[PDB]
């Protein structure tokens, strides 16, 4: 019937976006999808329009805030980002789970708006590695990294507001962790009661 | 700090006890254990005292009901079975998760008594196979099987009271399912907040 | 020496094409490949020429039927589709297994033509979910879905003609199932007798 | 309805019995079991009566050959071994797959008697390791090992009579191989047509 | 030809013995085995002679120190423990890897004596859980636990002397870690050069 | 701090490049990356500039040899290939492991230059399959294949210079093998001592 919203947040460099992406590779569109956000920030190298993000002017965005197009929006690390209402509501009507790769501010917003949403915070094994991971993928640059690490602390302090916590120490353990959370929620009685309406009905008979 | 109670019920022959047993083989005593019940029913062949059950006279049991020794007890399939208070409370104090292999009546009891308990009902792919599985393990005999199948229907109708549902169609898929439920609960914020008190504290600092 | 043909069919929306695709991601070109079909039907959004299909006019196709270019061809869901002879025969000469994503009509054709071919039918857990999966991937549209579901029944009734059956209840269980069928066929004596000609010869000696 | 017989043979020391044993650890009695043979040979250390074998006098056995108690029997490595009819036929009636840990002579016997049986030969990566494995498990002794290696060659030459071949190079790859063969046979149309009679019937309806 | 010694040490309660035991369950005797130590300490409940340990008087042991029977021996947590020479040397001659569940003192001893030995230290995620694990398995008692935790610090400070480190945060991640170390060492050129002498020779020919 | 260089070589057609590629799919850029080489050889079909290779004229390359741009370079199978210094040194500074898909000549070069580098040779199960794999992926053509097989022997004779050996008999076993080698090296004390500096410090305290 209705699918489930999965908020996922982390200090930049924890590897959250790379986890969510590896997960969807093993997950068909009919079960799981991700929301593509709008944002003012400049496209990094080898980042196409309409896949990772929808890239729009600070002008275009201030007007989306106005036309009320966003389920949530916020300022993080000096730029505007947002999750458009139209897309999300459609996909969720079709029983498909949708992932939101958003910050703590966005998460707080979605939690009032959509109270059945589930949220996962991902932590690094140390701030020393948070910095190392950032430099290690050639996406981002010197100025931008120091900016993000200043807030890395403040980001991580919101961890307790989330339903689930993953320490991404080692990428493959972490991906299993995330796969599991999804798998286990799909074994909850509400959801399994629909998907096996078929079976149950015949079981209870002769 | 405190561990979690996992009620697991199923129509006889669904393979619930064999799943719980395979799970504990891959799970150390310090993380996971199972409660050993008392019961009037006669020991099957190759079933030792003090491992699968505590075998006691209908006399001995009527007195345990009296001395109030049980967290829960009930009549199922013509015999008395029970979960002793003393054992459970001890093990749970030590942060260890404990499994209860009990019927629907027992589950309803534990749910009022211990409201944070989680419960899993396991269903077979059909009643035709429920019977086949019963005959297929040489435990049980002709009389006893027909008795149990009469109630198999009534057992399965309580499935909706549980938090999680597993269709044990194929044993190894089912065991993963159960392993997962446990794994995912241990990723919930409450529990992960203790076990990583260490880490969190240092993360939020310099 | 010679590779094996794997026919795979299913009511539209069962997730057969998405399974076959996930399988090939973990399977090198020298062991496993898929046939690319020709078809009159219009390309869906984000579907390139020469990868998913070869898109040709109803004109171009009627002439391929004439020049006898197809190992098999048929009318399904209002359009023409076909598997070209030239491509298949080449790849199979090189010991590589080839997958055919074709309907029941096509399967019956290949079975007379190529009797050692193995066939797998994939079923959904219910027709209620068959429809849900179709709407859930944004490929296809309103008109087209109702058309396909009318025949979903008739499609599924041919299941018994196939060598293997998979109930795609949960995508990842299903992908293991399919991976397994391939793996197990490669453990058959005929095939293993070539690939270990080396070893066997020395074993039987001193 | 009816289960399947799995003959498994190998030159002594290939690790066939240890594979079959590890497999059953992950396989419930209602799906999979193993036949316990009778034999004249002396019990090794830490080998109990009635689990690995039924240990009987050369006298007791010559009489079983007479009373026709065996589905198959033979002389291998200087002793008599046998698979009793009574046990096998029972277990197979209940839909449970049964494994036969028997030699080539026994396999040839069962193949005429029970033509739907499936057979797996397991080979070592070299005869140099066959000897090493034999000495490496403290079961067996000096005299006995040299005796068995003389026939190791002759044993391995019957490999081509079997349906499936496994090269047990590395134990865990080999165990997956064997698990797979079983899994894939249970996905064959005959067997899956019973176990999902339920589902199929409803699929083909409205 | 010759097998490899695997020293494994940890502060009591880290779960090292339970890991080593789960590992051997998936590992045949011809590839992997564990040394059974002698010790003065009293047998815990449900601990048999000759499996976990060889239980001997302080008298019997002082004489083994004298007759020089031990490859290594030491005083840990108020008792004497030791690894007997005779057993180890035998098993290693047969190409089988042997595990030593010993303390830091023992490890230092074996490292001079047997320089190709590999060593793994296992750490807990915190000392708070080290204590929790100890109480959580009903083996050990109040007095004994506080004694061990006093030295838990001193034990863990020797971690840097070992070749490999595992943080046993979550039992199943840890068991994979250990399985891996073994697997990877068996892929080293020295060892793989013997086990595939066969193959290599033929590869390099025509 | 500093990452590790992984040389990987094999006779053409062994499947080494396809393994390395499947590995990186499950490995984030912050942990693992691959070096992109320069080469004179002509781009095969469906091979883009700047991903598989940097395609340059025999002219452009002779000048790179001159300007000393390469960590290593060599002539293999009638063409020039090379690993540029600039790229490698950067990525390794950031703690990321880098893979080098290079021949034996290149490997010998890197081993003097960078002595902590680890090297893996991959062998096919036979030369008969080496040829089959080459023809089986439509990359390469008739002339080119016979040329490479002549040297396949000479390539494989350098196997003993490497630290680790993989027999790529079956692709998925082989990929696990390679994943493992990486995983196990990251469990070595040197590397784990940095990545858990955090944890260790607190463990050794109260
Ligand atoms: N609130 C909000 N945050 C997002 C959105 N999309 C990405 N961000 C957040 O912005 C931060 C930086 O994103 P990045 O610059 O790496 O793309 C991350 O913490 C990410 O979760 C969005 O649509 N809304
Ligand atoms: N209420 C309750 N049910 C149990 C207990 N132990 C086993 N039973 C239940 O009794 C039924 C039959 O158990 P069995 O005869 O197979 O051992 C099962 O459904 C099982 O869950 C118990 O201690 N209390
Ligand atoms: N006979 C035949 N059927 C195919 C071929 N290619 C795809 N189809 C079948 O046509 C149906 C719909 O395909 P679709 O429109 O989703 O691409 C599916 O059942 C699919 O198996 C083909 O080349 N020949
Ligand atoms: N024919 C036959 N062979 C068996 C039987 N049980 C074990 N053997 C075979 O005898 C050989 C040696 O058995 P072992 O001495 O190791 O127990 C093995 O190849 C094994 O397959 C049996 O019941 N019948
Ligand atoms: N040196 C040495 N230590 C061992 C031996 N066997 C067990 N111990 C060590 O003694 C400590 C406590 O063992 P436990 O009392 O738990 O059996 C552990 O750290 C364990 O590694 C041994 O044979 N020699
Ligand atoms: N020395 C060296 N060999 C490489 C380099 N890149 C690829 N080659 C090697 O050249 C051989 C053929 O490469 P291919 O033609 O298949 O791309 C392979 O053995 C491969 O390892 C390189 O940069 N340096």
């Amino acid at each position: 019937a209705q699918g489930t919203l999965y908020i996922v947040s982390a200090p930049s460099g924890a590897g959250k976006s790379s986890l969510i992406q590896a997960l969807l590779k093993t997950q068909p569109l009919y079960d799981t999808q991700v929301s593509v956000s709008h944002t003012t920030r400049q496209p990094r190298p080898g980042e196409v329009h309409g896949e990772h993000y929808f890239f729009v002017n600070h002008d275009e965005f201030k007007e989306m805030i106005s036309r009320d197009a966003f389920l949530e929006h916020a300022e993080v690390f000096g730029n505007y980002y947002g999750t458009s209402r139209e897309a999300i509501e459609q996909v969720l009507a079709t029983g498909v789970d949708v992932f939101l790769d958003i910050d703590w501010q966005g998460a707080q917003q979605i939690r009032q708006k959509m109270p059945h949403a589930r949220s996962i915070f991902i932590l690094p094994p140390s701030k020393i590695e948070l910095d190392r991971r950032l430099r290690g993928r050639g996406q981002d640059s010197e100025e931008v990294i120091a900016k993000r690490m200043a807030q890395a602390v403040a980001e991580m302090s919101h961890y307790a507001e989330y339903d689930y916590l993953i320490v991404n120490d080692d990428f493959d353990t972490a991906l299993t962790d995330l796969k599991t959370i999804i798998r286990a929620e799909r074994l909850r009685m509400s959801r399994q009661k629909q998907r096996h309406d078929a079976l149950i009905s015949k079981l209870l008979a002769d």
